[PDB]
């Protein structure tokens, strides 16, 4: 019950909320039809619309209008945009020159720069260059400003995920809002766009910038905008809020349009219709620019230009139906589009089997144009499985198309031409970042990034501290003229043991054998220089990683490679070597095909044993540094060192042999030297971190050597290639992967033929950033270079994304 008899009289957009049943004037009564009767007269005014005229100048008052144009408007705060412009000579701020904002020139009594977030729903990035010709208010932030050529969004690329996302610096699966249409079954409810239970709260996790900011004494605007309020209306009441007396004047504000997406939906990304939202857009821009100037806050502000999604080319043809795939259609209920989840339609189905369902979507048809998935399974660089309310099997569907339960669902809903939600790394989907004011750099283009980095950000452009998230707090400092945070290394918890030679041959009966008893005093204090770390300056080009929990283990050095091996987890955390340009590929000899060797340095009750592996039918092993690549036919018997093993499927080793003998040498090739750095991964609570030794749910029949999930691998080189890795004088370059660990090829559809049509394809798909490792193993990689902390961090949150440009 609203008792909507109370008055919005002076209280129009109060940014404090009253309870139920007083009636409200904020923002948001619209949607719960909670205003007061006179919202609408008082608080939406249209009277005379939203511009000055020549005869409107210095006008008496008149309340019923929607702007002023009278001589007491300033000091009211309540002119219309262009009010100085048509009234008092003033120019346009889009025609004037540019000129750097050095520091803030705000009015007395402002404490701080204000944040005023400016964000455009389904604005793809390349609308920056196409549209540019339209849009000269939006050209002249970018250019004079900060910007980025696109913005990563997160999975899924819907409005609500991004949005709150862009609020919290969180994953949708940590923030909770994981998709446009949800089920939580512990609440037993669901989440629409449409109606009222999404503005529950229960929903919303972590902590928004809004609160973020009251928590610590900074006062933030309304950011969330009724459809029904003119965006003209939006700008005009942030404006009123900047001319509030400083005890209640919000920092912190949102402005939000629905478009482009709103029309992009309808006639795709590109249509001609477009244009003319773009140039409204624009409009809208100058009318806060034109407002700020009037205000004396255009050198004051510091304004971030961005969207939440793009936008691809999508009609009703292109949808595949999972009728053409299953007999048993009305026993799952599918959440479609542009990305599938399934579950079943009722739990006292107990006939219902999630795994004859992949099976049944599993590579049917030739160009099948979506792909199943148990949500563990997705690329971990995703992030989008640990949360309930993501059901457990998942479809990816290609750019361009749709997937639907049965025909019926699509044409008794062709309407649309536009939509988004495909994977984040597409490139239709990637969106803009724009930063303009004297807190961002002047006339300065950065490289891409995420959009989950701009929340730490906004709390360092706001002086506040953030709540922990999934932002690299300083991987966004160069962004910034001042206000940056200087964040130091973590600290390492376990430092590491150096063994000698301990352990005589004899002692070990793990069932391993090595054709290898083959025996010069030269080489002989060669070989021990080289088990004591002669060459380790070649292999380990950054410093060793930094292990972040306690543990033991044991740094092991060899003349072509150096591993931390994990006495707990009985193989490496990870070995590093670098691949020359020079190198040779070499094989393995006849001799040695399934020689394993003990490491005397190791005692036998924390190695590996060969019989579990010849026990276990299912489990074969591979090598972290490939015996491929060994320098010398000597330095090759310590790539089958039993320390150097890991358990791998054969399935994998499919995957794994052609990376380690084909692609490490293409890639040290092309990038003139490679320094490697590989290892397992433990993640059976698909939650992204690192897993404890009492989560590992699988070992190697009748052991205690446990199974990795994922194998990583981190390649780094010279960002200027004329300098080979290991002589490299500045910025470096890195590519990684974390690899899914599986018995079958059932995800590469053309697993059948040749690994040079499918493996590489695999890698680029599970391609991921040297922090997706970092969370994933509890490592610190990089601690010793000789680049600045910061640019390391943007190094550790680079995804290389194998797109086109
Ligand atoms: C991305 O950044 C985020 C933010 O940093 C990282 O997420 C954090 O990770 C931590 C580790 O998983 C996690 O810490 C846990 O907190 C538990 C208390 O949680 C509540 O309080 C916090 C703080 O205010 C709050 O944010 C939480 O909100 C979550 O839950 C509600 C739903 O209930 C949601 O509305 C909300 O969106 C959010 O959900 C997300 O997180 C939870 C996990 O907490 C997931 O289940 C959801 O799917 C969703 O993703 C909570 O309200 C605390 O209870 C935990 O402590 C247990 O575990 C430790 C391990 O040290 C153990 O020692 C403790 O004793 C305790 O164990 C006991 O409970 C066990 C489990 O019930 C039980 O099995 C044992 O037997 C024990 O008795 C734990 O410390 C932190 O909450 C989240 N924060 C957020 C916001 O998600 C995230 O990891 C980053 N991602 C990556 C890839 O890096
Ligand atoms: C910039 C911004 C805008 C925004 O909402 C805008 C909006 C959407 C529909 N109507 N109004 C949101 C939430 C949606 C979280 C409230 C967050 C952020 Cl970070
Ligand atoms: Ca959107
Ligand atoms: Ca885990
Ligand atoms: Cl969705
Ligand atoms: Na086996
Ligand atoms: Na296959
Ligand atoms: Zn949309």
């Amino acid at each position: 019950w609203t008792a909507t008899s109370g008055s919005c009289k002076g209280r129009c957009f109060e940014l404090q909320e009253v309870g139920p049943p007083d009636c409200r004037c904020d923002n948001l009564c619209k949607s719960y039809s909670s205003c007061c009767h006179d919202f609408d007269e008082l608080c939406l005014k249209t009277a005379r619309g939203w511009e000055c005229t020549k005869d409107r100048c210095g006008e008496v008052r008149n309340e019923e209008n929607a702007c002023h144009c009278s001589e007491d408007c300033l000091s009211r705060g309540d002119c219309c945009t262009n009010y100085q412009v048509v009234c008092k000579g003033e120019s346009h701020w889009v025609d004037d020159d540019c000129e750097e904002i050095k520091v803030p020139e705000c009015p007395a009594g402002f404490v701080r720069p204000p944040l005023i977030i400016f964000s455009v729903d389904g604005f793809r990035a390349s609308y920056m260059k196409k549209g540019s010709k339209v849009m000269p208010n939006i050209e002249k932030l970018r250019s004079c400003g900060t910007h980025a050529p696109y913005m990563r969004p997160v999975y899924p690329t819907k409005t609500f995920p991004n949005l709150y996302t862009l609020a919290t610096g969180l994953y949708p699966e940590s923030h909770g809002i994981v998709g446009n249409s949800m089920y939580d079954p512990v609440f037993d409810a669901s989440f629409h766009l449409r109606g009222r239970e999404k503005f529950n709260h229960r929903w919303w996790g972590g902590q928004p910038l809004w609160i973020t900011a009251t928590k610590q004494g900074v006062r933030a605007g309304t950011f969330f905008w009724s459809v029904s309020i003119p965006h003209e209306r939006r700008i005009l009441t942030i404006l009123q809020w900047l001319s509030l007396p400083d005890n209640e004047r919000p920092s912190v504000y949102a402005f939000y349009s629905e478009q482009p997406d709103f029309s992009g939906h309808k006639y795709g990304p590109f249509g001609p219709e477009m244009t003319n939202p773009l140039r409204e857009i624009d409009k809208t821009v100058g009318q806060l620019m034109d407002g700020l100037k009037q205000l004396r806050l255009h050198r004051c502000v510091n304004v971030i230009f961005v969207g939440d999604h793009g936008m691809e080319d999508v009609t009703c043809d292109r949808t595949e139906f999972l009728s053409n795939y299953l007999t048993n259609v009305d026993d799952i209920t599918l959440v479609p589009g542009t990305l599938g989840r399934i579950r079943a339609k009722s739990i006292n189905n107990s006939k219902y089997d999630p795994k004859t369902i992949i099976a049944a979507l599993t590579c049917k048809k030739p160009d099948q144009h979506f792909k199943p998935y148990m949500k563990q399974h997705l690329p971990k660089r995703l992030h989008y499985a640990n949360n309930r309310r993501i059901e457990d099997i998942h479809l990816l569907v290609d750019r361009r198309w749709h997937v639907a339960r049965k025909p019926l669902d699509v044409y008794k809903k062709c309407f649309f031409q536009g939509d988004h939600g495909f994977d984040n790394k597409v490139n239709s989907m990637q969106t803009v970042f724009v930063g303009y004011g004297p807190t961002f750099k002047y006339r300065t283009k950065v490289p891409p990034f995420e959009n989950i980095e701009l929340y730490n950000v906004m709390c360092d452009l706001l002086g506040l501290k953030p709540a922990p998230n999934n932002g690299t707090h300083g991987s966004l400092n160069h962004l910034l003229r001042t206000n940056t945070f200087r964040p130091t290394m973590p600290d390492e918890v376990s430092r590491p043991n150096y063994p000698g030679i301990m352990y005589l041959q004899s002692e070990f009966d793990l069932g391993c054998t090595c054709d290898d008893k083959v025996e010069n005093k030269l080489e002989e204090l060669n070989k021990r220089l080289h088990t004591k770390g002669s060459t380790k300056e070649r292999h380990l080009l950054y410093g060793r990683p930094a292990v972040l929990y306690r543990t033991s283990y044991d740094i092991l050095y060899h003349t072509d490679f150096e591993s931390g091996y994990s006495e707990i987890f009985l193989m490496p955390l990870w070995t590093s070597y670098t691949i020359s340009k020079q190198a040779e590929v070499s094989s393995i000899p006849e001799h040695l095909t399934n020689c394993v060797r003990p490491d005397v340095r190791v005692s036998p009750g924390f190695s590996q044993n060969c019989l579990a592996y010849k026990n276990d039918k299912q489990m074969s092993y591979g090598f972290l540094f490939p015996p491929y690549l060994s320098s010398s036919p000597e330095a090759k018997y310590d790539a089958f060192l039993v320390t150097n093993m890991v358990p791998m499927y054969p399935a994998f080793k499919r995957v794994w042999a052609y990376f380690q003998r084909v692609l490490v040498k293409k890639y040290a090739s092309e990038r003139n030297g490679v320094n490697v750095i590989s290892g397992p991964i433990f993640d059976y609570n698909y939650d992204g971190l690192r897993d404890t030794e009492d989560e590992i749910k699988q070992y190697v029949e009748g052991s205690s050597i446990p199974v990795p999930t994922h194998y990583y691998s981190i390649i780094t080189s010279c960002l200027d290639f004329t300098q080979p890795a290991d002589k490299c004088d500045g910025p470096l370059s890195v590519s990684s992967f974390i690899l899914p660990h599986r018995p079958d090829n059932d995800e590469s559809c053309n697993s059948s033929e040749d690994e040079s049509k499918w493996v590489e394809e695999l890698m680029k798909m599970h391609t991921a950033r040297v922090r997706d490792i970092e969370h994933l193993t509890g490592l610190d990689f990089y601690r010793k270079t000789s680049r600045s902390y910061s640019e390391i961090l943007t190094l550790k949150t680079y995804l290389h994304t194998y797109e086109s440009e």
